């Protein structure tokens, strides 16, 4: 495959997030640390097993990529209500 | 007054908490710093007016004293 | 101290007053003082929440980040 | 590096590996290291702590990196 997969991605359906809280990862290796206030785009809410997990995969400004708690994050919301 | 006020204290009313994420104060002077899993005790939930607010002050483990937000704090419930 | 980048160079004033505790790398800080930030880094190489500034006197010291407030355009 | 407190004195196992950032030390799952402080070179609370590997290495870890034996 790609880096993203193998089928076209639509634009729109991209989410974004903004730390609550700052992360220190307890799995250097699969995690992402996070300062509050950090974007980040989610790319995906899967494990790496492929299961439905409250580990949410992201990439980070810095261009790092693991996973985050998710209630350690906002995802941002349309138009301006971020 | 004492270091908790005048009248005598119900002991079965201290309440106690545990810090859910690290915390660093954005006011030095008001808030006290904090490492999720920390232990504190809960002094007041009134801010310094008396009025109520997010904002309680504790007493960490350190014996430092000062504010912190409600919502990263977890108190602990009993046996 | 390090000759700094010019794209990292900022003025911070200060927020609230600071003693230092070890006047030994602590530098002395009055709420609304200007200072120049030296280094977002510790000792040893590596990012930390204790800056190093240069006082308006030419003192150099480090200083809780949360202290001070990068004067932006 | 200088006298312990036989209070302070700890032994953690590396949970994973760890290059070094030659200012520090290297680490690989399962070795044994004693942890000399939990400071910098300033004195102030810290993220990486010096450390003393099983060959005599000294230098500083990631403290999310290792865990308190015991």
């Amino acid at each position: 495959i790609s880096e993203f997969g193998s089928e076209p991605i639509d634009p729109s359906k991209l989410e974004f997030a903004r730390a609550l809280y700052d992360f220190v990862p307890e799995n250097p290796e699969m995690e992402v640390a996070l300062k509050k206030g950090d974007l980040m785009a989610i790319l995906s809410k899967k494990d790496p097993l492929g299961r439905d997990s409250d580990w949410w995969k992201v990439r980070t400004k810095n261009g790092n990529i693991g996973y985050i708690p998710y209630n350690y994050i906002e995802i941002i919301k349309r138009r301006k209500k971020i």
